């Protein structure tokens, strides 16, 4: 099932990919205690629309969002989250960076490895080291072996590294290796931008870094 406006695409019973317009991705987790987003959207305008679409469709509130990095493209809806009482989880580094850059601050509650449970839905967040940004994290759904790569992970259609101004192009390969070492059996990988793939996208990203 794929539902448009913003587009949402069902991966399984409780997991959806959200995509907003170039295009960027995150997840919607339909849990027994509310909806959880892995990343919100580009700005407040799209973040409000995302929230409104999912709350109406799933008939539950968005309770939590996990922010995968501090750059404008992922932090940009933070005002909307905070004023609605939506918990914005992040690492301390992501929160520091957000503040530095003039954004409202997410919680800074995520450690190198954090294990969250939302109703029945298990989520692990992992900081694998620097890459696309200094602070980039990945998000793992161990019940589904689904990895949200964020901007650490490039889609097949990405044929170059894109913008490397805030990137750490040496450490990025080690970071990707750390994800491959931690998650040896992956069913799907959601890149930051582009089509859903598998562990092949991690290998693709390694190649782009050579």
């Amino acid at each position: 099932t794929v539902i448009k406006n913003i587009s949402i695409s069902q991966l399984n019973k409780n997991v959806w990919v959200h995509t907003e317009l170039v295009p960027s991705n995150g997840l919607v987790l339909n849990t027994s205690k509310g909806l959880v987003l892995v990343d919100s959207s580009w700005d407040d305008k799209l973040t409000k629309e995302l929230i409104e679409m999912v709350e109406k469709k799933f008939q539950k509130r968005v309770t939590d969002v996990i922010i995968t990095h501090a750059h404008a493209d992922r932090i940009g809806g933070i005002k909307t989250l905070k004023e609605r009482g939506i918990k914005a989880h992040s690492t301390a580094l992501t929160a520091e960076l957000a503040k530095k850059n003039g954004y409202e601050e997410p919680l800074g509650d995520l450690q190198t490895v954090t294990n969250l449970k939302f109703g029945n839905m298990k989520v692990e967040t992992f900081y694998p080291g620097k890459g696309h940004t200094e602070d980039n994290i990945v998000v793992w759904l161990p019940q589904y072996n689904i990895l949200v790569g964020g901007c650490l992970v490039k889609s097949t259609s990405a044929k170059d590294l894109g913008n490397v101004a805030d990137a750490y192009v040496n450490e990025w390969s080690t970071s990707i290796e750390n994800v491959l070492k931690r998650y040896r059996n992956i069913n799907a990988v959601v890149p930051g931008h582009g089509e859903v793939g598998d562990k092949g996208l991690l290998l693709h990203t390694l190649d782009l870094l050579k």
